[PDB]
Formats: C-alpha cells, sequence, structure tokens
C-alpha cells in the first residue's frame, strides 16, 4: 500500500533501521515476534478510544502524580492549615490579555472544585475547562487531590506558587489527532517419557583463525545443572571433532530455561577464544534436535572462567566469527516440553507420596519435609532467613531446610526468591512442586518481584509470576522510575515473546510518558547487535502502534541525528582550532537549511513537556570540557513561558557514556525519595541524564549554580561561607545555610554509600540560595579495588555547616549534621533490598564497574549488612573519623 511503504519508510527513520530487514530474517521466532505481539498493540488502542476524546487525551498527557494521595507530616506543616495558595491564569480576549487569579483552597482540592472557584472569583470581578501547568505541556486531566500532582507537591515542598492555566476542554481536544491504527501486512510430539543420559554431539569449527578443545556445560541461569564436559585437545589448523559429549543428567530432569553454555579453549595455560550460549528448548517449548550451527562471540574484556552462562544467548550476527557446527539428539518424533495439567498431576503424585513418608524414610534425606513437626524454632529461623539481604550466601543446610519446609514458606511470602535458589531446578520431582507453588502463592510488592526478573530467576513460571505482580501493583508512577531496570531485564529473557515485553509495550502504548522513555532506552542501545533484534523489533511494534508521536519521536530522532554530526564533524575536523574558530564553524553549519529546521520545533527528549522552540545561536556555547559539550538554547513558545523559563536550556554531549550517571542519578532520587517519606528534608539535585546511543545524551541545565573552584576564585576557608552569606543577606542567611548542610549531609551519606568517583572543587556546585550538589558520576561502587569516602568535607564546607566559627568540628551545628548522616544512612541501610536489586537488575547491561555480584557486594559494605544497626551505625562513624582526620 501507499499508506504503508509511508508509514514503513518513518518507523525505519525512528528506529534506524529499514523494516525490510525484519521482513528479511527467516527465523520463525522472528516472524512469530511481528505477528503475535499486534494483539497487544489492538489492546492498547482500544483502551486508548474507549471514552473517546478524554482517555485519548489521557493516554497523551497522563496525571503526573504520586503513588499515594496521603500526604507527610513535615509537607503539611508548610500549608496555612493544610490550605495552599495557587494562582490561576485566564488568557481573555485574542490580545493574549494575562488575568490572573489567586485561591486559598484545601490542598485536597479536586482539579474541578479548583477551576469552581476561579470561575467564582472571576464572575465576583462584576466543566468546559481543564487546568494547565503555566510555561509547559502538563495538564491535570484527573480527579486526584491537587496535592497528589507532583508539580503541586514539589511547589508545597519548595515553598513556590503554583501557577496553573484554565484553558477551554475543546482547545485540548481539537489539538489531538485521531489516530487509527492499521494492522500492517505480515499480520495475515513427545513429553517426560525420554528414558536417557544428555549427550549433544560437538560437530566442528569454522573461521577459527588464530590445539584447542570446546567446554560445555548445562546451565538453569548461572548455576550448572551437572558437571561441565570437555572435547578433546584437536588442534586448531584441524578443528573437527564429531564426538558426542555425555552429561550427567536424565533428559526428562533438564528444566524449561536449561541451556547449553559452550566456548571454543586453548590449552595448563587455559584460556577462553570465542564463547556462546544455546536455549535447550525453543520459542515452541520443543526440546532442540539435529544438526544447528552456532556464530560465537568475542571473549569479554575481565573473563576468568572458561564459560558465560551469564552471557547473552543466541548465534553471533555477524556470520565472520567462530562458528561451531554440533548435532543434539533424535528420537522417535518431535521432544516437547508437559504442559501445566501433566506437570500438575506429578507435583499431587509426589506430595501425596511425601505425605505418608515414614519416620525413617523421611530420615534418609534432609530436603524431605516432616508434617507436624515445625517447631517455633523453625518457623522463627525461616522468618530470619526471608530478612537477609539478595546477596546473603544461603547455605546447603539452609537450602534443604527451606525447601523441606516449602508449605510454611507459603505463609512468609517474601521468602519467595531464597526458596527459589533452594530448588533442586536439575530435579523434576522438585521442579514440578514448586510451580504449583509459585501458581498459588501470595502476591509480594513489585519492588521484591522485580529481583525475580534478574539472571538468578531463568524459569518462566517465575518470571511470569513477578510481571503478575507489576500488573496488579505497580503504578505508572514507579513504572517510569524503575524503567531503566524494567526494560534491562528483557534481555535475560530467552525469548522474544514473553510476558514481561507484552506488559511494558502495553504499558508503553497506554502512556505516552512511559513510551517516551521506552522509546529512547530502546533506541539508545540500537548500535548493539546483541540486542539491536530483539529491540528492533519491539521498536517497530510500538512505532505501529503510538500514534501520533511517532511523528512527534521522528522530529526527535532528525534533531539528534543533526547534533551527532555537528559534534562528530568538531571533534574530527575541527577539534585543533580554537573556541572561536569552532563558534563560527559551528553557528555557520546551523544556520545552513539542511540543519537550522532539524534542530527547532520538536520536544525535548529530557522532558517531553518542554518545547523546544526557535534556537536561540547567540546563547549556544562550546562548553570547555574534553569531549566539546554544546550548552544549547531555544525559546519556549508556551503562552506563559515567563511563568516558568522563556528559555529552554540542554546540554548536548557526544562522547562520553551516560549510563551509570543515569543510574546514580536515578538511586539519588530514590534515595532523597525515602529520606523524604521517612520525615528528614536533605533536598537532593538528580538533574536529567539521558543516554540517546553509544556514548551520547542530553544532561539537564542547572540555573544559578557554580562549582566550588568558581567561588573560591573570584586563598581562604571562609571565602565559601562569605559569598553564601553575601547571596543570602538579611533573614534568608538561615535558610541557605540550612539547605547547605542539609544537601550537604544528603550527599555525604549517598556517595559513601555508592562509592562514587573522587570529589573536588570543579565536581561539587553550589546555587545561590545555598543547595549543593554532585556531577559526574561515571564512576561508582568498588572501582578502586578497603572502602572510600569520596566526598570529604574541607574547613570550607564546616565553616558554612558552623556558620563561620573557627572550631567547626567542636559545634552545636555539626552534631545536628551528623545527626542528619546517622539518620539518612540508617535509612538507606533499611531499604537495601532494594539498592541491591536495582544494581542486580543492571547487570547484563554491559557497565564496566558493573559486571558481577561482586561489585553490588560493594554496597554489602558501605551499608555494614552482615553487622547490627548500632555496630553500623559505629562503622559509618570510623569511615567519617579516618578520611576526615578528625570527628
Ligand atoms: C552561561 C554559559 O554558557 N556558561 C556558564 C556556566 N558554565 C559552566 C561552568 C562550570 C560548570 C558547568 C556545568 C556542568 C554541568 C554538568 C552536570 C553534569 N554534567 N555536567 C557537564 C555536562 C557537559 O560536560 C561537562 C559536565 C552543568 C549543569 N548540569 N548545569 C549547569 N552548568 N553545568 C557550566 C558553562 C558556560
Amino acid at each position: 500500500n501507499r499508506e504503508e511503504k509511508i508509514l514503513n519508510r518513518e518507523i525505519g527513520f525512528a528506529i534506524g533501521m529499514p523494516v525490510c530487514e525484519f521482513d528479511m530474517v527467516k527465523d520463525p521466532e522472528v516472524q512469530d515476534f511481528r505477528r503475535n505481539i499486534l494483539n497487544v498493540c489492538k489492546e492498547a488502542v482500544d483502551l486508548r478510544d474507549l471514552n473517546s476524546p478524554h482517555s485519548r487525551a489521557m493516554y497523551v498527557y497522563p496525571p503526573n502524580v504520586e503513588s499515594s494521595p496521603e500526604l507527610p507530616k513535615h509537607i503539611y506543616n508548610k500549608l496555612d492549615k493544610g490550605q495552599i495558595i495557587v494562582v490561576i491564569w485566564v488568557i481573555v480576549s485574542p490580545n493574549n490579555d494575562k488575568q490572573k487569579y489567586t485561591l486559598k483552597i484545601n490542598h485536597d482540592c479536586v482539579p474541578e472544585q479548583v477551576i469552581a472557584e476561579a470561575i467564582r472569583k472571576k464572575t465576583r470581578s462584576m466543566g468546559k475547562y481543564i487546568l494547565k501547568v503555566c510555561g509547559c505541556d502538563e495538564y491535570f486531566l484527573e480527579k486526584y487531590p491537587l496535592s497528589q500532582y507532583k508539580y503541586i507537591r514539589s511547589c508545597i515542598m519548595l515553598g513556590r506558587m503554583p501557577n496553573l492555566m484554565l484553558m477551554a476542554k475543546e482547545s485540548l481536544y481539537s489539538q489531538l489527532p485521531m489516530d487509527c491504527f492499521t494492522m500492517p501486512s505480515y499480520s495475515r510430539k513427545s513429553l517426560w517419557v525420554i528414558n536417557s543420559a544428555l549427550r549433544i554431539k560437538i560437530l566442528c569449527a569454522t573461521y577459527v583463525n588464530v590445539k584447542i578443545y570446546v567446554r560445555t556445560g548445562i546451565y538453569h541461569g548461572g548455576e550448572p545443572l551437572c558437571d561441565n564436559v570437555n572435547t578433546q585437545r584437536v588442534p586448531c589448523s584441524n578443528p573437527r571433532w564429531n564426538e558426542w559429549l555425555n552429561y550427567d543428567i536424565y533428559i526428562p530432569d533438564l528444566p524449561r530455561a536449561a541451556r547449553l553454555c559452550l566456548s571454543i579453549c586453548s590449552v595448563e595455560e587455559h584460556c577462553p577464544l570465542a564463547w556462546g550460549n544455546i536455549n535447550l528448548f525453543d520459542y515452541t517449548d520443543t526440546l532442540v534436535s539435529g544438526k544447528m550451527a552456532l556464530n560465537l562471540w568475542p571473549v569479554p574484556h575481565g573473563l576468568e572462567d572458561l564459560l558465560n552462562p551469564i552471557g547473552v544467548t543466541g548465534s553471533n550476527p555477524n556470520k565472520e566469527t567462530p562458528c561451531l557446527e554440533l548435532e543434539f539428539d533424535w528420537f522417535s518424533s518431535v521432544v516437547k516440553f508437559p504442559d501445566m495439567s501433566v506437570i500438575e498431576e506429578h507435583a499431587n503424585w509426589s506430595v501425596s507420596r511425601e505425605a505418608g513418608f515414614s519416620y525413617s524414610h523421611a530420615g534418609l534425606s534432609n530436603r524431605l519435609a516432616r508434617d507436624n513437626e515445625l517447631r517455633e524454632n523453625d518457623k522463627e529461623q525461616l522468618k530470619a532467613i526471608s530478612t537477609r539481604d539478595p546477596l546473603s550466601e544461603i547455605t546447603e543446610q539452609e537450602k534443604d531446610f527451606l525447601w523441606s519446609h516449602r508449605h510454611y514458606c507459603v505463609t512468609i511470602p517474601e521468602i519467595l526468591p531464597k526458596l527459589l535458589l533452594s530448588v533442586k531446578w536439575n530435579s523434576r520431582d522438585e521442579v514440578a512442586q514448586m510451580y504449583c507453588l509459585v501458581k498459588d502463592w501470595p502476591p509480594i510488592k513489585p519492588e521484591q518481584a522485580m529481583e525475580l526478573l534478574d539472571c538468578n530467576y531463568p524459569d518462566p513460571m517465575v518470571r511470569g509470576f513477578a510481571v503478575r505482580c507489576l500488573e496488579k501493583y505497580l503504578t505508572d508512577d514507579k513504572l517510569s522510575q524503575y524503567l531503566i531496570q524494567l526494560v534491562q531485564v528483557l534481555k535475560y529473557e530467552q525469548y522474544l515473546d514473553n510476558l514481561l515485553v507484552r506488559f511494558l509495550l502495553k504499558k508503553a502504548l497506554t502512556n505516552q510518558r512511559i513510551g517516551h522513555f521506552f522509546f529512547w532506552h530502546l533506541k539508545s542501545e540500537m548500535h548493539n547487535k546483541t540486542v539491536s533484534q530483539r529491540f528492533g523489533l519491539l521498536l517497530e511494534s510500538y512505532c505501529r502502534a503510538c500514534g501520533m508521536y511517532l511523528k512527534h519521536l521522528n522530529r526527535q530522532v532528525e534533531a539528534m541525528e543533526k547534533l551527532i554530526n555537528l559534534t562528530d564533524i568538531l571533534k574530527q575536523e575541527k577539534k585543533d582550532e580554537t573556541q572561536k574558530v569552532q563558534m563560527k564553524f559551528l553557528v555557520e553549519q546551523m544556520r545552513r537549511p539542511d540543519f537550522m529546521d532539524a534542530l527547532q520545533g520538536f520536544l525535548s527528549p529530557l522532558n517531553p513537556a518542554h518545547q523546544l522552540g526557535n534556537l536561540r545561536l547567540e546563547e549556544c556555547r562550546i562548553m570547555s570540557s574534553a569531549k566539546r559539550p554544546l550548552w544549547l538554547n531555544w525559546e519556549n513558545p508556551d503562552i506563559m513561558s515567563e511563568l516558568l523559563f522563556q528559555n529552554n536550556e540542554i546540554i548536548f554531549k557526544n562522547g562520553d557514556d551516560l549510563r551509570q550517571d543515569m543510574l546514580t542519578l536515578q538511586i539519588i532520587r530514590i534515595m532523597e525519595n525515602i529520606w523524604q517519606n521517612q520525615g528528614l528534608d536533605l533536598r537532593m539535585l538528580p538533574y536529567g541524564c539521558l543516554s540517546i546511543g553509544d556514548c551520547v545524551g542530553l544532561i539537564e541545565v542547572v540555573r544559578n549554580s557554580h562549582t566550588i573552584m568558581q567561588i573560591q576564585c573570584k586563598f581562604n576557608s571562609h571565602t565559601l561561607h562569605q559569598w553564601l552569606k553575601d547571596k543570602n543577606k538579611g533573614e534568608i542567611y538561615d535558610a541557605a545555610i540550612d539547605l547547605f548542610t542539609r544537601s550537604c549531609a544528603g550527599y555525604c551519606v549517598a556517595t559513601f554509600i555508592l562509592g562514587i568517583g573522587d570529589r573536588h572543587n570543579s565536581n561539587i556546585m553550589v546555587k545561590d540560595d545555598g543547595q549543593l550538589f554532585h556531577i559526574d558520576f561515571g564512576h561508582f561502587l568498588d572501582h578502586k579495588k578497603r572502602e572510600r569516602v569520596p566526598f570529604v568535607l574541607t574547613q570550607d564546607f564546616l565553616i558554612v555547616i558552623s556558620k563561620g566559627a573557627q572550631e567547626c568540628t567542636k559545634t552545636r551545628e555539626f552534631e545536628r549534621f551528623q545527626e542528619m548522616c546517622y539518620k539518612a544512612y540508617l535509612a538507606i541501610r533499611q531499604h537495601a533490598n532494594l539498592f541491591i536489586n536495582l544494581f542486580s537488575m543492571m547487570l547484563g547491561s554491559g557497565m564496566p564497574e558493573l559486571q558481577s555480584f561482586d561489585d553490588i557486594a560493594y554496597i554489602r559494605k558501605t551499608l555494614a549488612l552482615d553487622k547490627t544497626e548500632q555496630e553500623a551505625l559505629e562503622y559509618f562513624m570510623k569511615q567519617m573519623n579516618d578520611a576526615h582526620h578528625g570527628g
């Protein structure tokens, strides 16, 4: 069709690859994913056309609301007896004359009441409307209490006056095109009865351009199901074997997520050359048989073991790589994994069998359950085990213990991860019973459920339960917050079509705020040939059904492409020139017709609520930094821009990997949020940062900020205190000292916990109002490979806290500061599992300082998790005492 070819061109531009390349893939899993995923697209469209135009408007402008209507105690204390002053703006006559109406209303007033009160005040000056945030495209389209909107909750917590704009419903509705989605043209046995041991034949290898052998292993996630089996040491000039390998496992005992993990190794001096993993079952539940070829992957930097089970599963798309040929066993017919009915029957047969076991029969195994023998000691031991962090070692005795008491475990549902790690995944009698307990398992918090999606949990039944917990209890706010982790754990799915991908895609196509960041996280990794087919196909499905937003995403993609091209020219053809010569070249290139239009009139990828109007060339700069970052400035075309910011500014940087910074910034926001609900107000600055491609992204501009260096220059340790004292003269002096010490306490604790790169005067920034914050988070955890203190409070910082006192280490102000630090540290300690899990979910991402569970072990040290709460406080204090050489 003409409309189809036009749409296919648009999708190609968005993903950065032509749709016709997907058509060419002869792999029934790829073509089935394309067809089958389309029902998620249909479902999402139906939900968006349910209550038109309002439900279309709710998709485009979802309420940016907090997870709970309940406001914290210290926040309410900022309100005039639970009441808020809000300003409502009405544009009257086509002259664009702005009229304001100041209202004093209850914090929990619904937008409809707020509107009625604004029209009363407008009428006293003598339902067909919606409220909009002044200066940006944020709307209050739903019946939430006003204080539940993040914008209002923020204005309350910052002692800022909210500015809302009354707008006719039909003015917004008319600006929402009806997007009628079209279905693309591509939309149109045996079982457990295999009485045999596992044997896989390794035939030969091609493209082996260097004696050598092939190492093999049967894995369930990163765990061996039997002993590893090596081939003979044949010479590399003739890599042939035709040798069958025998495994210590019965074919009916292979779990659903079992994989063959292999590598070509070179011999006392063992070293892996190329590696590759294969699923023993395909996406149809079929056990793989006969001849098959696998293109291997390059050994990653710092890979000690001969195998890579935690590595990507599938053939390398690059076919000019070592290609191992192998052959799997063939039986009577095609073998399939048994269905739930067969599994449920087997578990019930096993359960009933065990229930009739004599005292002495149960005595034969420590894994054997003893009915009505569960004492309160056993019950307390189980509770103690369940409160341990996810990285705590579960001993073999504890594993036998947990499994024998799996029926009591149902009563403490948060023990599910520990109990799942205690199962003998190579025992079908155990796994069948694990399934039936998972099928009826009480639901757990989405934060506990997220862990079950990491690399330690490959089983589909387990991942399905976790997805079900996200579907019932994960709010759109929390989904937005953990989207990066959720997108990463997709790479851990055995197959293209799964329940996690279906849930994410449904939410992306049902909420444009989610859809926006979902698109960008996927797109940013499209250069990675390990994920580009998975992420490309998911992008294609998203682009066919997101509606009008594809056209807006294309404006964003083109703008970024131009900025990448421009900065690639400045770095490779203007690198040695002066800033003046580079600026002249830049302003002449951005003025060109092949650039001017592509760089203005689009939505900010950092926050699509921000419209980027005309580019203000005279305000744009090439920043002094090494990677020649662009400080870009555009006019905000909003009618009421003057109430937020008249010019939207962003930093574009081409050269640095921004992925560790996004993770740290995300963790800073989560820490601040925990502290804020806990009652202790330590203001943090998790500025926006979005990786849009390979070492390329955006950084949010922080207005009225200066490095510690800039201050100390325009010496003495009282310079910083005097600068702040001068910037905040009069009664406002104390509010600035309180904000400095509070933000300072937050960063001391956050940076100590996370092991961030060493702090200096050009790494630390201060706002005019006293808010201190850190920049450049490219280094974290055990990156110095014994625990560091990256943020050392010098005399300058302590002199500010102690209000200019000489003996700042011995003041009331410093004792108050220390208490903020201990309270902050103990609050994070209480939420350790969350942080541990956020980090564990990012292990598959190629982050250089997050490669294994030993890198995450660093926060187990900084949070003194094996210790008691008081010994942990004493530990933190010693770390602070040692670094500062004082106390
Ligand atoms: C007005 C103007 O154009 N100016 C004055 C302010 N200048 C200035 C001076 C010192 C620091 C800065 C500076 C550095 C950073 C920052 C935070 C995280 N990363 N980075 C940058 C990103 C690019 O690569 C380097 C690190 C930021 C920021 N977010 N907002 C405002 N200023 N700012 C900015 C830059 C030039």
